[PDB]
């Protein structure tokens, strides 16, 4: 009916109890330590809400009609406008001092962030994988939950996640049937013809020769299936080389009609990854202007360890000329 | 103590239901509309929180221990830091559409934002006086309020504002006594003077428009600045509620501005430039709320549009002192002399 | 070729002189004050630089082929991106008292932010028409220009606007065509079927306050869907300058957001969303701008001159704002089904 | 008279943009942002030298001893990092040129770098960046890069004042440290001593349980902390690796400020020590956001450098952050009733 009970602000208003003023201490700054870590907490809700809705899109074949893109992307862009948000966020909590905090402390023990669901939940949805975590005192993350709360970290844990959606998503991506575009065998083709060319070219003079060596290694070392599968046994890459291929092909070709709001999905993809990222330094920054080692466990999670989507930012180093990029003639147009 | 129950998470994430999908016919974007207004109020309750804290300062006399300014000025500085906040915060509620807003927006008459108790304690406590607001629906604000709620929302129009705290406050400000230091006997005789001075410059200045157009400029600048003088103009505009602050106030406030680099003045500046920050955020506020009202529903929207006004801005006056800068040397002189009071 | 050299700092960073300091008495503030302005300029010339452009893009005939598109679309992305920077620059100048810039303004006279020629360019090349420019002490605005500037400013308004090259190219938008999709003719029809379904109900309830209410409601309802098809009230509304779009372009841009999910119309939408934008974001920076005069100068005029220009007369894209107006039911939308659906898949 | 783009000599600032990609015959769109975008960059450099000299000044020629003074001071460095928060965010329109594009004109950059930043050396040297800590590029000195006049300008940063020094030696001055009257350190070290003991007392009483092993482990770890502050000897050892920065007597200085903040004649100091605080993390967020976008835009030697970059070695009041590890309970500290307050009052 009316705006507090559409909201039930009943329970979201009165949900701030200072343990200072339960324990006759009252310290003014509390509230405003509850306040933000609930607003952090009702946002988290809602980027689940729409990680589950995207996942949910892949899942089910939705994705595959390509009507529904444009809902993917304004949700994958939405999730992106929150976590800024969330980072702003971190400007209220700096007009705490150290010194304030320090009169509440104390009554704070033993809780802890490590002790965020939501926070968890949404790491294990986007991708981190358990085993890649970085161990805190020697510890297991889920240690610090029990009940129904462990049982949704291991559903959240076994359940399909967004980056396997995705990677499932860009093995099917047209373009790199054999029989068809074949647009591997056509890309390897023209960096060899190219490179010889460059080899030929060249044939400080010297060095920048040197130079040619090491972008030859990096270009080639993409068409090395076995190499691709052991990075991906330790953890440095996450994507199926099949996933990379159809990665490549929609950011070589991302001006194609069929691949213009795929492309702007990856591009969002990755700008989640950099703005977890960015949450995570904040925190980090922050911790240590309060207490002066989480500190170093928290600065650990500031690494290419967490960054899901980590293949996508690294086909950068593999950036051609142009003219050696398979043509699209519109014979073949058809198809995108 | 576990984080989820030390912030009654229970209750924080329990507290979710879409009227889309109470009435069977879910629509995704209701959850986003919910958690953005959740996310609202749990600022204001903040900004509520530390507004009455500094009420409260003024009230009981605390204040006067010119030990408490910093965090009288932090506590302000920190509401702005909020609201500036809250004004990124629509930039979220802008990537809902308004043919997605259409979808569930049947589902949530007869529920309105104007309902929102804390948005009208915050007015109210700064100092939004209920004889100045615009009527809605030809009405007043506080009849869409009832119960509890109708008495609260009264309380507040009847304890002291922020407003008339800082003016009480204002009016003690040291350096008016015209036995003592007598700013405002010396601020009139100075300005008098270099009227004067600035009169003859122009006169030797060769018939020109040029010359004209400063001739017209001193006319006006004339006026305005001997205009403060006129203490029946002021009691007439405080009257119309065309201004707020008591003369005495007025008084005080231009005292902080001018020798704001004083020790005694340093904080009290920053407090008024912080009331005038909040002011102004509240107005912003109030304009990205109206924009995103008018890509949502089209072209209420007049009935907002009449919020973003002077009529709204409690501390117009702080602002107005620019309208009576004077050059730095026709301000009185301190020196060691009397220095040391402040 | 050094960073300093490749950037021409020998003129970028050579072009700071304090009016105050060359009168002998120099304010500290007035660096930060030309600094302010020299950043709003260099971005200025950016927001130039991708607008020209884009309406190249549209002027030459490129964004016919859709392969085009993104770059459009990014291109006016990067535009509201700059444009929200500008916005947050604000906070900066706020860091300078009333009482500071009150030490160096008299060095000024008789220089103004209304001779900024690039934000002239800017308003002009979007699409801001001069008839609909609220007068300055009963003034003309270029009369503050002269030379070579005033002869920019000119080609500024004879050259096709943004909104102008838009309207072309939702002109041409599939699915307006009679003897195709014939979306106009459809949504007439279910509208008009649509209503009378409703008036049906409405009608079989008892008289009662609620059913005079609802009966209220849905008069308004009827009169403004049904005004979506008076031609001649458009045209009317044209000449006041209450709207900007032909009557073509309207249809082609409610084709877009209502099939904006249709592929080929993806991109598109997100084109309209982004003109929306950058008038929003437009007059964000008007609005910013008064504020800050205010603060400085006080009420009484610039501060009342400038009030006026945050209005809908300055809002380029009012029509595509303004088509919330007209949501109806999603059932009442014409489908487009399998049927027809190959005419937007690329 | 004066018009604004004479006043602003946009004449320079607004001819200052070549693309090299066009001047070898293959104009690249993005090139221009990329241009703009660093033009803007040093726009705010140079403003934010600008101020940092001013403060320099103050303290340099004594008038920050007036404490009047005080206001402009914290006033022009919460300016600076209200510009450094601006050149944060403005990294977000970088963001909207892709690497591919970037790819495009990147061969006719070099050999330019922005490790050629005249003004980003300048700004680092005078805040008191020391040249000992600095990370070694191809183990190379970073001014080797630069030469005539240049090499000069950046030889007077490092030789001048810093404002860690100038800062340093005001926070010596500090009163309240005179062993002869509040005496500070001898009265918070006692206070300590004697609070640490009542805690032993109050931690062996309780039952033997884990718990209470577990607040001895605190407790002794705790301990060792709070005392270690007393040793003059440690801190020499501590400011040989450059793990601090401050002398013994400007910590004392500090502390004095942050404990006692309230007292009116500390209040705006203690404003000063955060705004300090802010630059030094906001200049660390401007390298962490640089870092991002290098690797964004070339991918994974320079990103391992500038990385190295991203840490407490460049942060020159890292002393101040470090602080809070010695705080205490409140009623620990040496008590200032007004009789003694006095002495804090303007
Ligand atoms: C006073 C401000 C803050 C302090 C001092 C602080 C302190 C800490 C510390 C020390 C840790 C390491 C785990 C531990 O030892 O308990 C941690 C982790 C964490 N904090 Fe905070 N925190 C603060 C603010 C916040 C805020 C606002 C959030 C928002 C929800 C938050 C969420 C978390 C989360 C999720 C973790 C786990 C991080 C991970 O495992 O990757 N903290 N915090
Ligand atoms: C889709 C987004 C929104 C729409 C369409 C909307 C619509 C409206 C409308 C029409 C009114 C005028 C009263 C009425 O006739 O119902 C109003 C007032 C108000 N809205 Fe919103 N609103 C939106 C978002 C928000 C948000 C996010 C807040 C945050 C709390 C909010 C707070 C208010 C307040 C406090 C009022 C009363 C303002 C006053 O009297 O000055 N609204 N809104
Ligand atoms: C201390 C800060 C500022 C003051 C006091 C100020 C004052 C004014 C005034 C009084 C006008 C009206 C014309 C006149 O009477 O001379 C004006 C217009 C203008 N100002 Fe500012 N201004 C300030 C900052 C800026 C900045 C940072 C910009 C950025 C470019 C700017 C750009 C303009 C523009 C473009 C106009 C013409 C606006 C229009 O006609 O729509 N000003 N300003
Ligand atoms: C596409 C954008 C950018 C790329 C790819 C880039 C790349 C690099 C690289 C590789 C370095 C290491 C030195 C070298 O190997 O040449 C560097 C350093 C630097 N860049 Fe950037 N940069 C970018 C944008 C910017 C911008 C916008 C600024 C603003 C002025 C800037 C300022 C600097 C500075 C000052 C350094 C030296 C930093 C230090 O030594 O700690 N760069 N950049
Ligand atoms: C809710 C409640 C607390 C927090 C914290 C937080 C930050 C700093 C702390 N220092 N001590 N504690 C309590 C003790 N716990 C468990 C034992 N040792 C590690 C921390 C703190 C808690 C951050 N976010 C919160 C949300
Ligand atoms: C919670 C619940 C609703 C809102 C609104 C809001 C926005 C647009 C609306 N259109 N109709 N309604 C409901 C009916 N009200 C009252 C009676 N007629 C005028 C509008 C709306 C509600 C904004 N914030 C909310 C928070
Ligand atoms: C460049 C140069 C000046 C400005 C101003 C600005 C702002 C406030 C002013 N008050 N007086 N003046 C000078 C005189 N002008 C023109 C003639 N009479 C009306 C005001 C001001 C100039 C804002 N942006 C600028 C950029
Ligand atoms: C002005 C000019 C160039 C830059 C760069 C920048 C960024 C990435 C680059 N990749 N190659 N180059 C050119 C070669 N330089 C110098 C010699 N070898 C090391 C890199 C780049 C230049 C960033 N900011 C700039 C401002
Ligand atoms: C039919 C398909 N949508 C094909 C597909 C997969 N990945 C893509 C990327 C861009 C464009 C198309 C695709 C599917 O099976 O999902
Ligand atoms: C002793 C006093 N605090 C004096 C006072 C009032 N307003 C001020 C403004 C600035 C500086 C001082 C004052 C009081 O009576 O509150
Ligand atoms: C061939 C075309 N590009 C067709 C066109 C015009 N407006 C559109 C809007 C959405 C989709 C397509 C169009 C042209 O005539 O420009
Ligand atoms: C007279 C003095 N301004 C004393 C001084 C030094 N550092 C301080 C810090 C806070 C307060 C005062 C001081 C000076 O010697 O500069």
């Amino acid at each position: 009916l009316i705006y507090g009970n559409y909201l039930h602000l009943e329970k979201v208003l009165n949900a701030q109890e200072l343990q200072s003023e339960t324990k006759g201490n009252k310290i003014h700054d509390e509230h405003l330590f509850i306040i933000t870590h609930q607003a952090y907490e009702l946002w988290f809700k809602q980027i689940l809400w729409e990680l589950d809705s995207v996942r949910e899109i892949f899942q089910n074949g939705h994705v595959r009609d390509e009507r529904n893109m444009l809902k993917v992307v304004s949700r994958m862009h939405r999730v992106s406008v929150i976590l800024k948000l969330l980072v702003q966020q971190f400007s209220i909590l700096e007009t705490m001092t150290a010194l304030d905090f320090n009169d509440f402390r104390e009554y704070l023990s033993p809780a802890s962030g490590f002790q965020s669901l939501q926070f968890r939940l949404l790491e294990n949805k986007i991708g981190v994988l358990q085993n890649m975590r970085v161990p805190y005192n020697r510890r297991h993350y889920r240690d610090n939950f029990k009940g129904e709360e462990n049982e949704l970290l291991l559903k959240s844990e076994q359940e399909k996640t967004l980056l396997e959606l995705v990677e499932a998503w860009l093995e099917r991506t047209p373009g790199l049937e054999p029989h068809g575009f074949n647009f591997w065998g056509k890309l390897e083709k023209n960096i060899t013809r190219g490179l010889e060319e460059e080899f030929i070219r060249i044939q400080e003079k010297e060095e920048q020769v040197a130079e040619f060596q090491k972008q030859k290694e990096v270009l080639l070392s993409l068409f090395d299936e076995k190499r691709h599968e052991h990075l991906l046994s330790k953890g440095e890459r996450r994507l199926s080389y099949r996933a990379l291929q159809g990665a490549l092909m929609i950011y070589f070709y991302r001006e194609e009609p069929r691949f213009q709001v795929p492309f702007q999905l990856l591009t969002s993809l990755m700008d989640i990854d950099s703005l977890m990222t960015k949450w995570r330094y904040n925190h980090v920054c922050m911790v240590h202007r309060m207490l002066g080692s989480g500190y170093h466990y928290l600065r650990s999670t500031v690494s290419d360890r967490y960054k899901v989507f980590v293949d996508l930012f690294n086909l950068s180093t593999y950036l051609i000329p142009r003219h050696w990029i398979p043509k699209m003639n519109p014979t073949i147009h058809k198809f995108l």
